């Protein structure tokens, strides 16, 4: 091992955030702060000065941007509530609105965060697992904090995977979340400006490990159509991947990288394949050095790559 | 899932002690307290009323006892000590001494406890990692807590599995300890009192899944032969067994029962091959209820057999 990676918790909940190729990773540490790491053409930070606020031990981390001008960071308190680490350019970081409302939720409650695509203004949904088990929705749309939809039942500790497009002949915003329902199986649910929540539930996947991590992203809407991968961490200790491109729905699936047992994911993208991408990267604990954090590369280029071996502080 | 199953952390500590079939069982739940279920001619317990202490969510939970006379439950505070939980008959539960040595251990440290065989006198040693990565023993032998043997480096955040017997031909206790190393390897370390702690590592197995679970149990001590047991969990997400049988030596492995990924394992042995024994019991989550605690069984009349399918509070 190194120094460095015996700082990260193992199986540390994950989540990143990009601008292109401008890239930011939170995790959390042995004793519980959430720290980031920085992708500027070089690794850097993820050290003890380097730390944006605290955590229950073995919190879920979610993150979501607009670009790297407006970072918003996610995960729960001592008491199972929500809390919310906010950058804003020209100010820093801060702690955000959401904490405030106390929203309680399952103590084993997972998360997940978007920004509502294709606006200029800040939009916010998060989901967590209530104590009842089911998935709430929580907004902000710049007038203080307000539970939103609630899309149901789902197993409790399920992992939550979401992303937010906008389709470039639609005038509102699109959702897709993905969890873990009572029978194992992975689904999607969907939310469309006209159809609101859609009343069906699409399997993306027929049987999981219990609490598998799940992490999703899109790329490339279009008119009509996007792109979507959604990850998690199957029985064969490896991520796999499952596939939405337009024209095929959800067609293949197939495994990406072993993982450590318990593995936690985060999922970034950019571009798209009309312009030389898409690019993605995922982030996973794969035993390097024991507890670093890993990255998988995806791009024209290379195609499927390991990347970075060990994230700093490693 | 069931609400008292919900209550039991997943991937939690897990310990168990016993004076023949009369066993405890002990794990920590969602908010950090550690918990005892029981089993006196059936199950019971493990519910807010069966609270014993609190630890570091997440922490390492082990456990030794003199039958059911003296119970010892070892975990982590929040500050990265040992602390000590400790039972004796009319006394009730009390927070032990071992707190009061604020001994610091690495903040992914495991730890094993034994009272040593074959005397009436109350002396334990405890085994964890310090930040040094070195595996450290711990001795009470009735006049304050102090460090004793230290037996030299393992891979961080390792398993560590204890076992003290007594040759009926021996003068005094001996101890086997098992923990992984750096190259992912699993060994035993052995004390006896002609030798103090054998000078060599002994593999028990080439290749486990980094900082997997280690648990280990001893019966049927004769002169100068022992039988013992060995749990880990491999990379095909079960339970394997590791056998020392005399006249055989270490002769044979395999997989016995289904886990989580990453589940942590506790065993309790009592009996003996020449006796009409032994009884073996394992504990484990398996996904019963998603973070129930299940039992695997050992036994003459019916030799391997899954037991208890969800333990108290489930
Ligand atoms: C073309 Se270098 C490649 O992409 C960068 C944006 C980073 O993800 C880096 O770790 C990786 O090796
Ligand atoms: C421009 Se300051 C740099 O980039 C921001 C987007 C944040 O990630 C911050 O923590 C980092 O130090
Ligand atoms: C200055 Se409001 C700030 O940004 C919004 C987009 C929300 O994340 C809110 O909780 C936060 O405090
Ligand atoms: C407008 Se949200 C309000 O102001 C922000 C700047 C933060 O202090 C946040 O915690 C608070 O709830
Ligand atoms: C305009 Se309805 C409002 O915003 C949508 C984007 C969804 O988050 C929905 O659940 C919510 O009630
Ligand atoms: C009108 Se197809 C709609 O959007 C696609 C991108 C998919 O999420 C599909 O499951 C869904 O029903
Ligand atoms: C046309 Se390759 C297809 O799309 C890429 C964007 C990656 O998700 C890759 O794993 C997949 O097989
Ligand atoms: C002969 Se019942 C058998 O043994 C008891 C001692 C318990 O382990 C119980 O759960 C098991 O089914
Ligand atoms: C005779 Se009290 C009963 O048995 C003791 C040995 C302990 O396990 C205690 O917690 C339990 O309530
Ligand atoms: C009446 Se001392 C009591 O029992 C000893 C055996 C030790 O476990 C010690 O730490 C504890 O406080
Ligand atoms: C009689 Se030496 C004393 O007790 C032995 C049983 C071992 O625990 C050893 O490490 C310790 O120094
Ligand atoms: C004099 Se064999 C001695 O004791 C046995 C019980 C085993 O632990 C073996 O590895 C060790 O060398
Ligand atoms: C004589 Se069967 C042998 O010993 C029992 C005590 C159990 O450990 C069993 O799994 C093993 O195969």
């Amino acid at each position: 091992s190194t120094p460095g990676a015996q700082q990260v918790l193992f199986r540390t909940g994950i989540a990143a955030v990009n601008s292109t190729n401008h890239l930011r990773v939170y995790f959390q540490d042995v004793y519980g702060s959430i720290r980031e790491s920085l992708y500027e053409g070089s690794w850097a930070n993820g050290t003890e000065k380097n730390v944006i606020g605290n955590a229950k031990l073995g919190s879920p981390v979610a993150a979501t941007s607009k670009e790297l001008k407006h970072i918003r960071v996610y995960t729960l308190t001592e008491g199972n509530t929500l809390q919310e680490f906010a950058y804003d350019s020209g100010t820093g970081w801060y702690n955000g609105g959401l904490g405030g409302a106390k929203f309680q939720v399952a103590p084993y409650s997972x998360i997940a965060a978007v920004f509502l695509a294709g606006t200029d203004a800040l939009q916010l949904r998060i989901y967590a697992q209530k104590p009842d088990n089911t998935i709430q929705e929580y907004m902000w749309n710049g007038d203080g904090w307000k539970e939103g939809t609630n899309l149901g039942g789902a197993l409790p500790g399920t992992g939550i995977g979401a992303t937010s497009f906008r389709y470039t002949d639609y005038n509102g915003p699109s959702i897709r979340i993905w969890f873990q329902t009572d029978d194992l199986k992975l689904v999607q649910r969907a939310y469309d400006p006209h159809k609101g929540w859609y009343p069906d539930l699409v399997t993306i996947f027929d049987r999981a490990p219990p609490r598998t991590a799940i992490a999703a992203t899109s790329f490339g809407a279009g008119n009509s159509s996007i792109y979507m991968r959604i990850y998690f961490v199957n029985s064969d200790n490896t991520i796999w991947q499952v596939c939405w491109d337009h024209g095929k729905g959800y067609h293949d699936k197939g495994t990406i990288t072993p993982v450590i047992q318990g593995s936690e994911v985060a999922i970034i993208s950019w571009g798209s394949f009309a312009n030389n991408g898409p690019d993605l990267r995922l982030y996973f604990q794969n035993g390097t050095y024991i507890s670093a954090v890993s990255e998988w590369v995806w791009n024209r280029a290379h195609g499927s790559q390991l990347g970075r071996s060990a994230l700093p502080p490693a």
